[PDB]
């Protein structure tokens, strides 16, 4: 079992690492709004939207009971972008960078948590 503040402390660096990627975090710092973007098909393809600001709020408000729930949300964010977007699009390429950063940061953290 994990204490919520200790879980948040252990995982925050990996979230910070994502946020610090400039420009690659920028499309992910806030939710995709399909109405503002005029992409009505978005929620037909992305059933469970996720972004860095939502992940932050969850990490901050004790919404992850276990480390894997956070990891799943990070992966959901990535998979949504890789499903919806063209491989050579800015969003898709930016997403691949965040995943590269995340895989490098998360792995030693989960080993210390486990």
């Amino acid at each position: 079992i994990f204490k919520p503040e200790e879980l948040r402390q252990a995982l925050m660096p990996t979230l910070e690492a994502l946020y610090r990627q400039d420009p690659e975090s920028l499309p992910f710092r806030q939710p995709v709004d399909p109405q503002l973007l005029g992409i009505p098909d978005y929620f037909d393809i992305v059933k469970n939207p996720m972004d860095l600001s939502t992940i932050k709020r969850k990490l901050d408000t004790g919404q992850y009971q276990e480390p894997w729930q956070y990891v799943d949300d990070v992966w959901l964010m990535f998979n949504n972008a890789w499903l919806y977007n063209r491989k050579t699009s800015r969003v898709y390429k930016f997403c691949s960078k965040l995943a590269e950063v995340f895989e490098q940061e998360i792995d030693p953290v989960m080993q210390s948590l486990g």
